[PDB]
């Protein structure tokens, strides 16, 4: 099927940027979106790949960014988190 | 102040669930499951509004349906007590659904 | 069917804002896209409360988001322009 | 630098029309109606491993969902007067389902 998400939001805090010994970046954040009273709407998102070293690079707290990925549920030690996965296949914007 | 924005193809893995709030307004709860080679992704889906009675009046078990809406992520205690958290794809008046085939 | 545009990009000149025999309020744009260079023009073409902002807050130069359809409009001085119209079932927000 | 994101789900109006480049890489033409009640006409080009696809599993009257990106392209009409057409190109960077 078809499995893709958009968001422009802001980011909530200075990206996580982990290396794998195989040299791959995975860089995570958190995004904000709000719409208007207001509230406020939190993402998890992974950058993989080339765009977790750009994401990693440039983006801070508060940078406004636009993003493009896949939603992935993930168990782990059980609880459960949907993040939005960015790889090859998505795409980010500096903004 | 941003955009929020979900797209979604894939088949809805069981009937759906209608409940009408005291009010009369519909809400209609589906799971929808996506695949890519084969990982399949399931998913959390809530129509609100028309859509819900639209969604529970057509969509069946193995349907093809194609959704639009918006991310949201409830928070709530366990009978552990623990925190979870459950992130479902909200389809509104400003959201969209199509019957496939 | 489904008729959906996202772009992102910056704004060609400075919003045109006319008015229809509604009073209904119209604002058209030009919208460019770059891929990789090669830049693509977009025609944008906003409505209602959506044209009324694009109209105050948008400016030549200006990064914007915008969502909406697909309209190929015919006129003939026999001819045909493909819009991204962008009205109340669509998104804008400004960027930057 | 910028978005430039299309996603169409509707009815192929005629039966796709295959070609190849000196380089036979396939290049596939369709028509695409979305409809409310009004019902918008798309041009549609496939690339590459989408457009072989697009030749065989695609008929008069089949519904699909397209992604792809705008692409105005201009040329002189046989009045030397200019003309565009805008389609939505589906390549490697795009997205395309049989639907059904
Ligand atoms: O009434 C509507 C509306 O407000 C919006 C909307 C959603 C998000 C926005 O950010 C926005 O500016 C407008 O979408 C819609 C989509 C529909 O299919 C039908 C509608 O009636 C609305």
């Amino acid at each position: 099927g078809v499995n893709k998400v958009i968001l422009v939001g802001n980011v909530g805090g200075d990206p996580e940027t982990r290396y794998m010994p195989n040299g791959n970046a995975v860089t995570n954040i958190t995004l904000a979106t709000s719409e208007s009273q207001e509230r406020t709407e939190w993402h998890r998102v992974v950058f993989f790949g080339r765009l977790a070293e750009i994401a990693g690079e440039y983006l801070r707290k508060g940078s406004q960014v636009y993003v493009e990925g896949s939603l992935r549920t993930r168990k782990w030690q059980d609880r459960y988190t949907t993040e939005i996965v960015v790889d090859i296949n998505g795409n980010m914007q500096l903004l």
